[PDB]
């Protein structure tokens, strides 16, 4: 049919649409077991770290109901490809324009917008810009539940109002860039750790435990007491899942 379609007229100017849209859109397994072997608890799956309550054995130990994620701490790089990131969050795509993230899923960012808010990123769910504030690189320790980053001492006390025995999270004060602590919940209290940065780079909490990265520092201190009250048994997961406000992500002419 030898019709002329109007394609593309050319360069505009921007308009005001703000695009919002939710609905309950999650639910992926992306599991494995890492282990750390020692004393138990009172909880059921794999992973040999805390043995199973002696009541059920469909597995006979538990980590992996907790932190499959475990492996992905000393994973380094991403699974083949250096770039990969992770969703920190699940996310609804607020347009057609933008893209809905499944938690914990695997996906690749092209390129951040005009102020980094928001990049085209490509899921198993399709294509679409998502936000920088719900994904992180499969480089970084923030891809950890425990990894919460700009966290005050009182909004670390409410991450652990509802933690376990031996519950934990690193954070970072966002009004001091490097300086982190270790927040373990054990026998209900919340307990507070340093972990001092040395000179060349190095993170530890104890003076005779010193590791290259965080990573080292949560393993050998999920495996062993080297410091702490107990071994890092339980993460504590995200607080806020950040407002974005009207937004359309690059998106006025882009193809």
């Amino acid at each position: 049919m030898g019709q002329q379609p109007g394609k593309v007229l050319g360069d505009q100017r921007r308009p005001s649409l703000p695009a919002l849209h939710f609905i309950k859109g999650a639910g992926k397994r992306e599991s494995s077991r890492h282990g750390g072997p020692h004393c138990n608890v009172f909880v059921e799956h794999e992973a040999l770290q805390r043995p199973v309550a002696s009541d059920f054995e469909p597995q006979g130990l538990s980590e992996a109901a907790r932190w499959n994620s475990k492996e992905n701490l000393l994973a380094g790089p991403s699974e083949n490809d250096p770039n990969l990131f992770v969703a920190l969050y699940d996310f609804v795509a607020s347009g057609d324009n933008t893209l809905s993230i499944t938690k914990g899923e695997k996906l690749r960012v092209l390129g951040y917008n005009h102020n980094g808010e928001w990049a085209e990123a490509q899921t198993k769910n399709g294509q679409g810009w998502v936000p920088s504030n719900y994904i992180t690189p499969v480089n970084s320790l923030e891809k950890h539940s425990w990894y919460h980053g700009p966290v005050s001492r009182n909004a670390a006390e409410y991450l652990l109002s509802s933690g376990i025995n031996g519950s934990f999270l690193v954070r970072e004060s966002e009004s001091s860039p490097g300086q982190r602590s270790i927040s373990l919940r054990y026998e209900g209290r919340v307990y507070h750790y340093r972990i001092n940065t040395a000179s060349d780079g190095k993170l530890y909490v104890s003076s005779e435990s010193r590791f290259n990265t965080l990573a080292e520092l949560v393993h050998h201190h999920s495996t062993v007491a080297d410091g702490l009250i107990t071994t890092l048994h339980y993460p504590a997961p995200k607080r806020n899942k950040p407002t974005v406000y009207g937004v359309s992500p690059n998106y006025d002419k882009w193809e």
